[PDB]
């Protein structure tokens, strides 16, 4: 049955429900994102209203194949009255199209729903500055003190460094990207602008990737393989076996592969700085797992949460065994004890 996280009280909501069948009493249905734990359930047979941003709902028309009538995007950073309750959407610093929802209740409650995310000091000067917020549904991916992990931006800076020397050192050596979903583009892109080549893809991975708004996109995607030096290919296939594999398929265009794997966290993490971090290597492939994240480390959440000082946490993730919960409540504790809230 759907969990009381996806609730949203004093209203006929729900956020990131599709896969319950009919929920009663649920009068819309809001998608933050699209990633298939959160959309799981929906197709061309949804006849509900579906409230989410422009970007999420060029994918849901384009490769879900749900109808017009029932996709209702909202602009962010606006004020809008869904089924009487006036709503906001936020950017969520996630995955392309993905947003928190503030809710804005009849009875003076505000509630921040942040989807997933990952916590920005930006975010402490958008609309979120000029009202309280009282409950924060709030996205608990990697709340524990172990969870460090570098900047996106230095972590940009290492891949594209390491692409350009290892392709000028070699002009026959093929970089090969990893990806499951959307999100983390600039790691594939970051490196076909430093090489001077268009990202080569499936046709299904590059009708995705025209649903999202990207600025002067065709300049740097294609489906033509053959005219690329970056690939990129499905997360499975980032492994020594189908790396030797795909080298094959190349006619003998390249003899060495540098690939990447954007993980989320790897607890390399814990000792390991990004200056020092190394591939695996077999013969004339190598592989570099990058922490390359798009939620919330521990510190960047727990600043999120002590600036805007909730008066109710719940979380939404790691909620499935009692040792998480625990633990979760005990860190809300302690940073509510630090800051005076
Ligand atoms: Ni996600």
């Amino acid at each position: 049955t759907c969990p009381f996280y996806k609730k949203i009280p004093g209203t006929g909501f729900t956020v990131d429900a599709f896969q319950y069948g009919v929920v009663e009493g649920c009068t819309a249905y809001f998608l933050t994102h699209f990633h298939s734990d959160h959309y799981a359930g929906l197709s061309k047979h949804f006849t509900f209203p579906v409230y989410c941003s422009e970007i999420t709902g060029n994918l849901l028309k384009n490769k879900l194949h749900v109808q017009e009538q029932y996709i209702h995007p909202l602009p962010l950073d606006t004020e809008c009255i869904v089924n009487g309750v006036k709503v906001v959407l936020l950017d969520a610093n996630h995955c392309p199209g993905a947003v928190m929802i503030l809710f804005y209740l009849p009875n003076g409650t505000v509630i921040l729903h942040t989807g997933d995310f990952r916590a920005d000091p930006s975010m402490e000067r958008s609309l979120l500055a000029d009202q309280k917020v009282h409950m924060l549904y709030l996205d608990t991916t990697y709340c524990s003190p172990e969870y460090t992990f570098p900047s996106q931006q230095e972590v940009i800076r290492f891949a594209i460094n390491t692409a350009f020397e290892a392709v000028t050192l070699n002009p026959h050596a093929l970089v090969v990207c990893g990806t499951y979903s959307i999100g983390k583009e600039k790691v594939f892109l970051a490196i076909a602008d430093v090489l001077g080549s268009k990202v080569g893809m499936s046709q299904e991975k590059y009708k995705t990737l025209q649903c999202l708004n990207i600025p002067e996109i065709n300049s740097l995607i294609t489906t033509d393989m053959c005219s690329s030096l970056v690939h990129l290919l499905p997360m499975m296939q980032i492994n020594f076996k189908g790396l030797q594999s795909h080298l094959k398929k190349c006619g003998g265009k390249y003899n060495q592969i540098l690939a990447f794997r954007p993980t989320g966290w790897t607890h390399s993490n814990k000792f390991t700085r990004i200056a020092d971090v190394i591939p695996q290597t077999k013969g004339n492939i190598s592989i570099y797992g990058i922490p390359y994240s798009e939620h919330s480390s521990y510190l960047e959440m727990k600043r999120f949460v002590q600036w805007l000082k909730p008066q109710k946490i719940i979380p939404t993730v790691n909620v499935g065994t009692w040792k998480s919960r625990s633990t979760m409540e005990k860190y809300f504790r302690e940073w509510k004890l630090e800051a005076g809230y």
